[PDB]
């Protein structure tokens, strides 16, 4: 996360952390959980190739990475069927965990938008996680979870913006229909973030509107920040995951 | 390159460096002569993000990187306007020089194909570059221009060769009509063979097929080279490239 | 630390890491606190070359490193004045703490032995860090406190086996007398313990016998580790440090 | 070499590269020719612990590493007995080829000076390798030879130089007396120039005053380049090197 500050230990309750084996279990990735069994990320933290289940675990809300760490051994990966690349879009998955986690006020589920939601620029948008701070700069040791908010642009705003600087056709979209732009060179996510969520207050209620996906480096000029729109997905997160 | 030899001073006389301005003038892609004033290379070498061109040089046919450099400034780049990432295709550029090469026996250029040129699977081809011989293995000095013969392959295998270990479903897409894919676990082009051609000897003529574009690592199972299809681009490259 | 584990809470209630100022107080070096407002640790931790006092912390005892931090500011830095490097000796350096340390269970001093205290051969001692747990090889999160326990040996046979494999004449002394070696190829210090001690438990008592200063790599067949032999410098130790 | 320039094929013709074997064989020293069988460079190169004969080779003056080599067998590692590091002292080794080489003008050996010189400071001195171009800046490929000339400085001046800015007691000497200083600010040696020559100009003939040695960075303020003395070691060269 560039920009904003420590995040209270009450807030984001759904925020985890994916980690891989190696000398330690090592964070690379967000996620929510939107079940106490399922945790939503994004597909090119575990995809497009298939990889090992028993090199992955999730760890549910910590204020900071390693400290008290109880990792979760996942029974499933599923990645979205069309999922190639983060630019080409699709880029959403979701892990099943060995076993349902019990709930409480720390540690609980998000909710998923309902499908007409579109999240309009303006919106009281958040996005969290253990990421780097800038281009190039790990989030130093006790590795705070951050939280920042970020304005959301419109598509069709944030897809010529893109095309500023660039050589690619105007009439080209870069940005697209199941995407969603968020950010400025104050505030965005970053690397180390991907797959965690935006999460936008709508009467009162926290919803999940993007997962963390790319973008042109971090906080760059005219290059908000890329997240895959929810609301696009439900029908196959449903496919999957229970009300 | 992998797999592959030091290339015979006599060989590959269209085989270009592409060289960005630091402390040294340094390689970062491959490209090809085309015309005595144009070189063909790939896009994701000099795009999508505008560069500047005087931070850009070109090195004609050299048996060894940096030893006998006549570097030649470029007057324009010309980037295909469908190019975002190499994934999604269009991986095509072209590099106007100031000036007309002129050609020898040791310097000349290679002959595209005509729009008819079907390269049939199994077909002997050849690359070459000076790119890493190995995944993370830079060509050590002096960096001899290297060369390796790789079997074309049909797209519709090398599709279903991509899907293997992989998520995405195998109605989807992922090596697409503008691309070509050769290469195998022992023979394959690598990093910073990027924009170099692809060539075939066909009814006694050298033509080049392809411009190395992607690929998931290099000389990994199942996953082999993929390049951009010249004949698909013919028309474009013929609105600037006099016939 | 090679070789070893983690520490409990309750013990090496003396240990101290040293921090420089960054993008965050990072762990540098370790020391020990012998008087409430003074900390032995190794010269070249914080010389030859002067530095700045402001860009320097010391932390207390501290089960993982950056998790709790209450950092000390430092008046002074005393580095012994015939030290230039550790091969050469006089690897020994004071910092006086801003204020006294409150002492308790938890945290409280560690014994100088008596000037006439020999630490005979194959006497178990222990050394405490939060060093590399192997030749470059970091100390994963979340960054426990390690101890191993090491042999002492005769200064005589460390040096003779540091002549073992090498060119340096036997009569040519390496291992000097304001020296002490202990450890062997599955038990040692590592970089990072620099500075910190090397204790003995005597007549159920500990005293400090060593200070982590140098060797050939860590945990290397023929090259116990070498620390610094505080026998040697009590005097200049008692010249500033309250009796 | 740090300041100064590329050096013109005439000169320096005793110049040569060590070369260790890996990925390719990659220079890592200097070294002169001071007979057709032998090689002076500093002992800190190839000591003071043993090293397998087999992966050192020698090559002899190249105006370009790597482009023509023809490297060259190693039968014997002679160290100077006393060494341990480069701060303690004498920073000599010889290595002996397996076959004598052939003189010429473009390749033949350095001459020793007598025991009575003493090279004051204003002697012409020149200074030459392949080694880094300024801290942590690598020499540039196509790597060509550099020399620079060098202010020589008595030997108590750059010890007390050396103090300034220390901990170390001013009687405590750093710079000692087998030791020669040159070098400043604008002008010095480097990493990767170790083990080669400092040469002076006296009656027209070519002497080999010192042997790159060390220093604090390179063209750092008030630390001039250390070389070893070689008038102080020529008893131990002629115990092995016929005149
Ligand atoms: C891996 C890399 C470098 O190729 C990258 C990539 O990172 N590109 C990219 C594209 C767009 C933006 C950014 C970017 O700047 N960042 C940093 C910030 C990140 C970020 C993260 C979180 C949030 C936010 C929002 N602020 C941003 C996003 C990535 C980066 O490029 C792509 C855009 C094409 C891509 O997404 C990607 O899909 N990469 C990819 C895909 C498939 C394969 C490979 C792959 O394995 N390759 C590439 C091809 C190589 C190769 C080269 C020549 C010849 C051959 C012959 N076989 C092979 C071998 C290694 C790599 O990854
Ligand atoms: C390797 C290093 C970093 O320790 C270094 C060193 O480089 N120091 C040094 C001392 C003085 C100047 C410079 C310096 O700035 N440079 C850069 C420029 C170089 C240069 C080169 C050519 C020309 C010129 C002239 N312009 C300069 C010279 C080195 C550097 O430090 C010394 C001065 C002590 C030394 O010369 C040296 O002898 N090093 C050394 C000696 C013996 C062993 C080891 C060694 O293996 N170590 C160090 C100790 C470590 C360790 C730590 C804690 C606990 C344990 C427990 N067993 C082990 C393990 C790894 C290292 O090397
Ligand atoms: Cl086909
Ligand atoms: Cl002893």
């Amino acid at each position: 996360i560039v920009g904003g500050q420590e995040a209270p230990r009450s807030k984001w309750p759904w925020q985890v952390s994916l980690r891989v084996h190696g000398p330690y279990w090592m964070h690379f990735c967000g996620g929510s959980l939107i079940h106490p069994q399922w945790v939503l990320t994004a597909a090119h933290c575990v995809g497009p190739d298939v990889k090992d289940l028993a090199a992955l675990r999730v760890q549910l809300r910590e204020q900071h990475l390693y400290y008290q760490d109880q990792l979760l051994p996942v029974s499933r990966i599923i990645v979205h069927p069309q999922f190639y690349t983060a630019q080409i879009g699709a880029d959403i998955a979701l892990l099943e965990l060995e076993e349902p986690v019990k709930v409480s006020s720390h540690v609980h589920t998000v909710t998923l938008p309902p499908a007409s939601e579109t999240f309009p620029p303006g919106m009281p948008c958040w996005v969290t996680g253990w990421g780097d701070v800038d281009n190039d700069e790990r989030l130093p040791p006790p590795f705070p979870l951050k939280q920042v908010k970020v304005p959301i642009m419109e598509n069709h705003i944030c897809d010529a913006k893109y095309h500023l600087g660039a050589y690619t056709g105007d009439d080209v979209r870069i940005v697209r229909d199941d995407m969603l732009c968020a950010g400025n060179t104050r505030r965005d996510s970053c690397q180390g973030d991907s797959g965690g969520p935006l999460v936008c207050k709508v009467n009162g209620t926290w919803l999940q509107a993007g997962v963390v996906s790319w973008g042109e480096g971090c906080a760059q000029p005219n290059r908000p920040g890329i997240y895959t729109r929810v609301t696009y997905y439900l029908d196959w997160i449903h496919h999957y995951v229970p009300k």
